[PDB]
C-alpha cells in the first residue's frame, strides 16, 4: 500500500513511554507500551478480581460493553522476564494509529501488584514475531500488514528525552526523518521470529572489557534501560565501581558525570553512550547516590544469554525494525 501511519507516545519520567489503543465498539480506550520483546497484546480485564489492587488502579476492558467482541475464552499465562499476567483469549477491533484491525487479545484477569501497580500504561501491545507470541495467536503487526495498507513491512521507534513536548512516536510502514540525522546502518536478525542481532563487543572507556568472543543484543523497546547477563553486569559495574543495590546498582552523583562511555559494536558501527546517556543525574551531591539505567537480565536459552538495548539506547537511536529483510537499523536521533 501507501500508508504510512503514526501512535504518539506519551514519555513518563523517561521510563516508561506508552500511547493509547482502542478496543470494541464503541471504543475502550487503554495506554499500552510497545514491545518488540514480545508479541502478545493484552489489558486488563473487567473479569479481573478487584483483590488485585492493579486492576482497581487500571483502566478494564469489558467485553459486555461491546458489540464486535467475540468470544474465545482459551487460558493464557504471559510470562515476562520481570513480570507474569495471566487470562483468558478475546478478539475485537482495535485502533492504533488510525489503523482498525481485528485482533484477537488477553483479556487479563490475573495483575500482580509488582510491577503493574507501578506502571502508568494498562497493557502491552507486542510488536515480536509470532514465533515468540504465547499460545500461537496472531501478532498484530501480521494482521496490520495482511491488510496491505503499509508503504513497507517495517516499523520504527522515536523516544525523546523527558521534559509542548513529544514523548515519543511510533511509526507504522516507514520511518519519520524529522526525527533522525545521518543514514541508518542495518544488522541482519541473528534468525527471523526475534529482534535479536549479533553484537561484535561492549567497550568501557576503551577497553573491550566485555562480550569479547560476540554476543546477542535483543531490540526491546518494552524495556528502559539497558541490561546484559549477570556475569557481564558485575564486571562492567566493576568498571564503573558502582554499588549494588537490590534491583539496581548506583554510583555517588557527583561522580556521575565523570564514568567512561560505554560503546556496543553493531554490525561495523560503534554505538556510544556517554555518562550523561545513562545516569540518572538527579543532584550532584557527594551525599546522594544515583541510579544507572544499565541492569542484570538473565534471560534463559534459545533466547538468550542476550544483552537487551531498551530505551536508554533507543532514546539515543531512533531505531527501525525491518520485517521485509529481517533487519534492525538505528540512525542518531533528533
Ligand atoms: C514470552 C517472551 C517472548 C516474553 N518476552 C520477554 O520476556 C522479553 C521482555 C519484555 O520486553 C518485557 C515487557 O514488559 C513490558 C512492561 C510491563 C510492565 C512494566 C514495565 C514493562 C516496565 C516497568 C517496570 C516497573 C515499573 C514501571 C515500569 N518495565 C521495564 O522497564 C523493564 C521491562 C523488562 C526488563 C527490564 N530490564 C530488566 S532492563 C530495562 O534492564 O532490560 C525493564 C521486561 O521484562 N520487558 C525478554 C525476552 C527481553
Ligand atoms: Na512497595
Ligand atoms: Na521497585
Amino acid at each position: 500500500g501507501n500508508t504510512t501511519s503514526s501512535v504518539i507516545l506519551t514519555n513518563y519520567m523517561d521510563t516508561q513511554y506508552y500511547g493509547e489503543i482502542g478496543i470494541g465498539t464503541p471504543p475502550q480506550t487503554f495506554k499500552v507500551v510497545f514491545d518488540t520483546g514480545s508479541s502478545n497484546v493484552w489489558v486488563p480485564s473487567s473479569k479481573c478480581s478487584r483483590l488485585y489492587t492493579a486492576c482497581v488502579y487500571h483502566k478494564l476492558f469489558d467485553a459486555s460493553d461491546s458489540s464486535s467482541y467475540k468470544h474465545n475464552g482459551t487460558e493464557l499465562t504471559l510470562r515476562y522476564s520481570t513480570g507474569t499476567v495471566s487470562g483468558f483469549l478475546s478478539q475485537d477491533i482495535i485502533t492504533v494509529g488510525g489503523i482498525t484491525v481485528t485482533q484477537m487479545f488477553g483479556e487479563v484477569t490475573e495483575m500482580p501488584a509488582l510491577p503493574f501497580m507501578l506502571a502508568e500504561f494498562d497493557g502491552v501491545v507486542g510488536m515480536g514475531f509470532i514465533e515468540q507470541a504465547i499460545g500461537r495467536v496472531t501478532p498484530i503487526f501480521d494482521n496490520i500488514i495482511s491488510q496491505g495498507v503499509l508503504k513497507e513491512d517495517v516499523f520504527s521507534f522515536y523516544y525523546n528525552r523527558d521534559s509542548q513536548s513529544l514523548g515519543g512516536q511510533i511509526v507504522l510502514g516507514g520511518s519519520d526523518p524529522q526525527h533522525y540525522e545521518g543514514n541508518f546502518h542495518y544488522i541482519n536478525l541473528i534468525k527471523t521470529g526475534v529482534w535479536q542481532i549479533q553484537m561484535k563487543g561492549v567497550s568501557v572507556g576503551s577497553s573491550t572489557l566485555l562480550c569479547e568472543d560476540g554476543c546477542l543484543a535483543l531490540v526491546d523497546t518494552g524495556a528502559s534501560y539497558i541490561s546484559g547477563s549477570t556475569s557481564s553486569i558485575e564486571k562492567l559495574m566493576e568498571a564503573l565501581g558502582a554499588k549494588k543495590r537490590l534491583f539496581d546498582y548506583v554510583v555517588k552523583c557527583n561522580e556521575g558525570p565523570t564514568l567512561p562511555d560505554i560503546s556496543f559494536h553493531l554490525g561495523g558501527k560503534e554505538y556510544t553512550l556517554t555518562s550523561a546517556d545513562y545516569v540518572f543525574q538527579e543532584s550532584y551531591s557527594s551525599k546522594k547516590l544515583c541510579t544507572l539505567a544499565i541492569h542484570a537480565m538473565d534471560i534463559p536459552p534459545p533466547t538468550g544469554p542476550t544483552w537487551a538495548l531498551g530505551a536508554t539506547f533507543i532514546r539515543k537511536f531512533y531505531t527501525e525494525f525491518d520485517r521485509r529483510n529481517n533487519r534492525i537499523g538505528f540512525a542518531l536521533a533528533r
